[PDB]
């Protein structure tokens, strides 16, 4: 079973603390959602320490639809409307219009360019004119309340950043197997060991956030 | 120089004929745009022969923002508005709202699911309700006139399909190097040799289309 597989990484509280510490150190983590939701694991990085090398890893090992988790306030500051008025996708992932930095990029799609775009968008001083639309970076609006309101990787990302004491902006993308199938827990665990990334679940985060009276 | 590098693949007319034949056979090709435009090479596949294995290759070797080139008529049939009213991106790539099949997929992001979504969308009998929005497939509207009107990989794709006698729907995605940089001509040539894919340029196509009085 899943929790038995993850025991390696420690019990739920340890799995959360280790993830937060990795983020504080500028490393990435792997977040699994509920087995009866997507049963998918996303690579998560903090934006403020994001490197080209981390983005290149995300592009070659994940779906390549690298998303930028933003707060509602930041998405509003950037004047980023939802991509679709009536989102009728299964999970209602809160995709905004896609974005590209106006300055400092070429075609927008290289690892370096995506990082430039992401840092431009996450800048607390950012203005809407800093971003062209559409582009190769896919911002998302996190629900107020984080994983205590919606148990998606989007909310996982913002909560991890806030709980680690970091700026509330992160990047995420679904870990994909070489044959195009999506990674499941055994592959995610092995990837985490290979790349020295902690693994944790949304459930771990919800338990942690509820037990430590953590309002963010 | 570039044309010297591509001489291996034949002269421009041969490069076009070989690409068309590969597509007719159900294989992929590599299309370079102008050196003073993106100077990027995209993998291109015909939709009607698209396999999970071809999509998996695109995801692991390219940007992972796998696009679906549609005619304006097909995009209209699907009720796919442009993602942004005033596209202010550099190349004005005609991204529609992103899509996911309503039926036959799980999370939409696996290689198989993206193919399911693409075939659902490309179906000449498709209806708007067949697709949820947003999703993990990124349709584009090709300009009327193809590469004789706009010299983008979008138009390259639709023109290759029409000239090969295939349904005018293809998938495309930018070839990316392992370190996250974008592949340039030497890397594209080597990739084409490895995967037995023909390489050609948009210029090749424009010359071919103008000399063979090819109205599509
Ligand atoms: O699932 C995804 C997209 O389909 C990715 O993990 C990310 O974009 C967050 O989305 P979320 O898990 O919150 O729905
Ligand atoms: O460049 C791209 C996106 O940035 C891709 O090749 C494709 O989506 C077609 O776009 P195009 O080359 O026609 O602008
Ligand atoms: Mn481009
Ligand atoms: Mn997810
Ligand atoms: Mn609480
Ligand atoms: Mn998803
Ligand atoms: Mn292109
Ligand atoms: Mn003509």
């Amino acid at each position: 079973n899943q929790s038995s597989l993850l025991a390696e990484f420690g019990d739920p509280i340890t799995r959360v603390e280790n993830a937060l510490q990795a983020l504080r150190e500028g490393r990435g983590v792997l977040l699994l959602d509920d087995e009866d939701r997507e049963n998918e694991g996303d690579i998560i990085y903090a934006v403020e320490s994001l490197t080209t090398a981390q983005m290149a890893l995300m592009i070659r090992e994940c779906s390549g639809i690298v998303c930028l988790c933003l707060t509602e306030a930041q998405a509003d500051r950037l004047a980023l409307p939802p991509m679709v008025v009536n989102n009728n996708s299964a999970n209602q992932t809160a995709f905004t219009v896609s974005i590209e930095a106006k300055h400092g990029v070429t075609t927008g799609v290289s690892a370096q360019d995506r990082v430039t775009t992401i840092k431009t968008a996450a800048n607390p001083q950012a203005k809407p004119e800093d971003l062209a639309r559409p582009g190769h970076v896919f911002p998302l609006r996190a629900r107020a309340g984080g994983v205590l309101a919606r148990r998606g990787h989007t909310e996982g990302t913002v909560d991890l950043m806030q709980m680690a004491g970091l700026q509330p902006a992160g990047v995420l993308c679904e870990l994909t197997n070489p044959d195009g199938s999506m990674a499941k827990t055994p592959e995610i665990i092995e990837f985490g060991k290979l790349h020295n990334m902690p693994v944790l679940t949304i459930e771990d985060m919800v338990q942690y956030r509820i037990q430590f009276d953590l309002k963010l």
